[PDB]
């Protein structure tokens, strides 16, 4: 796998993103039964920060959509609730990933996806650190995070969810993956 990505285009991408959010494997996005309008609002809200580095992107391989990722402002997320234990640093960028609902993959799909996302965050969007907050029960994501050098900081409560805060600094990404050449 060698991926490229572009910024999301609501008019063009809405049908696909809505379809992916409806697949049961995407359930941690909590959009299984959503309408097209709901997904349009999700995308437009993700694109509404004043800073253009944030927003959703679509990854491609051989002309076909492969995944969506969001680079988001931690200061407008659950991370920034008082008392979570998150300590904001200038240059922090939050990340979410949504893979397409296709079930036919070559070896190492999600590792190549994550390396692409992380390289984009650091080298295109200027991140100094990537922050994630998956549900503690989402074990698949935890292993994907470990594979690119994330370190767990701890867990924190949100209404109805326990999140696991993990960080990947630009320096740790350099040391652990050779700046995105291999998995940690």
């Amino acid at each position: 796998y060698h991926f490229q990505s572009r910024r999301i285009d609501v008019d063009r991408d809405l049908e696909s993103v809505h379809r992916w959010l409806g697949h049961p494997k995407s359930h941690y996005w909590d959009m299984l039964n959503s309408s097209l309008a709901d997904v349009e609002k999700l995308i437009r809200d993700a694109g509404a920060d004043p800073d253009p580095r944030f927003g959703m992107r679509i990854g491609y391989f051989e002309g076909e959509r492969q995944f969506l990722f969001e680079l988001y402002n931690p200061l407008t997320s659950d991370l920034a609730r008082p008392g979570t234990g998150y300590v904001y640093e200038t240059g922090d960028i939050g990340m979410h990933l949504l893979v397409s609902s296709s079930e036919r993959r070559l070896p190492g799909f999600t590792g190549a996806v994550m390396l692409h996302i992380m390289r984009t965050a650091f080298f295109e969007a200027g991140a100094r650190r990537v922050v994630v907050e998956p549900d503690v029960r989402n074990a698949d994501v935890q292993r994907l995070n470990a594979a690119v050098g994330f370190r767990v900081a701890g867990d924190f409560p949100v209404p109805g969810k326990t999140a696991r805060l993990s960080y990947c600094t630009r320096e740790d990404f350099a040391r652990a993956t050779d700046n995105g050449r291999t998995l940690a």
